[PDB]
């Protein structure tokens, strides 16, 4: 698309989200997000296409933000969390030697730490998978939180090299339409990042 | 560079690991390598595809193949795919038929476009899980594997045709024999296209 990037004191930001639903009104003020599609499969194949576009392009962003809704029954609902780690629970390859969650022929943990943290934010490990977790297991998963594309958006952003931000309200797992709450308290943590970012997020030292 | 030419069209061959691939499949082609996972496999298929189409050239086929367990089918054989379903997508809790990705139009599960005489055909499943003993009893479809539904929705992504090939490594009642079958395989899908299977 690339008329979605949105600039943030002289750095590129893309925001990309699953479905329309979780897009609001306050959201709709602070940028405009590329589509993703809903899963692992829709999400790795939609967004490592547009960022081939534009990397061939020279278009590239400096930092990608995924953001949307996520269930806990660990966390309180309606809060807004950024991403400490995310994990995959679709894999396992246990029964040929493998730790659960860990991908053969890949170097990474089974649990991958994301590079940043912006200040005056909760943070939480995240799960990524096909299903929608409901009711029991739950207690079947070790993170605090769950999706269904996160880690499929890191494996893109880390197949061509651009850092990933995570951020997630929680709609549901204490037993939904609260998405207007979720819009709202995922917008003022939009605004901390943007802020981080002019801070200088994205440097070493 | 990777790519095949057979009859002025191109085909493009895509595994997992190194694995399958033996002696017997070596002389036919050189397969791009896709990664493991339904993740790896998105991903990598996509980008691929992704330099291959600005830079167009794109394949005319992607074949996609390699091992796959079975609780139903004997053992050491090999199977065209004539359709595949992702196992690990349930949208059930909200409402959509489990199996079935929201939003996408497409069924639970996708029939492949081809088939090519003289090799046995199977349905298949894939997931991020290695499927094992009693896990099999969920799975409708006749074989499991963790790549093909990926490279799937990659090929449609850029509007291009797959035809899956697997070759059965475990579950299997009663990785040599299955190198060579595969190959026998591959021959014929070659053969095929060249008779205008991809018209
Ligand atoms: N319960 C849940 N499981 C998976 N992804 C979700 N996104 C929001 N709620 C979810
Ligand atoms: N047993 C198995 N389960 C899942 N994917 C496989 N691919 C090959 N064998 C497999």
């Amino acid at each position: 698309q690339s008329n979605a990037m949105k600039t943030v004191a002289g750095k590129r930001l893309l925001y990309v989200m699953a479905a329309d639903a979780e897009y609001g009104r306050h959201l709709a003020k602070l940028f405009t997000p590329l589509m993703i599609g809903v899963g692992p499969v829709e999400a790795a194949v939609n967004l490592a296409s547009a960022l081939a576009h534009l990397k061939l392009a020279g278009d590239m962003p400096d930092l990608v933000i995924s953001l949307g809704s996520a269930g806990s029954a660990k966390l309180p609902q309606a809060e807004v969390y950024q991403v400490s780690s995310v994990s995959y629970r679709d894999m396992d390859a246990s029964p040929i030697g493998f730790e659960k969650g860990v991908t053969p022929f890949l170097d990474l943990p089974e649990t991958v730490e994301l590079p940043f943290r912006v200040a005056g934010i909760d943070t939480a490990s995240l799960s990524t998978g096909g299903n929608i977790v409901s009711g029991k297991a739950y207690e079947r998963i070790e993170a605090d939180m769950v999706d269904m594309e996160t880690y499929a958006c890191l494996r893109a952003c880390q197949a061509v090299g651009v850092p990933l931000l995570g951020l997630r309200g929680i709609s549901d797992g204490a037993s939904t339409q609260h998405l207007h709450v979720i819009d709202e308290k995922l917008a003022g943590a939009v605004a901390r990042v943007e802020r981080a970012v002019a801070d200088g997020l994205l440097s070493p030292s």
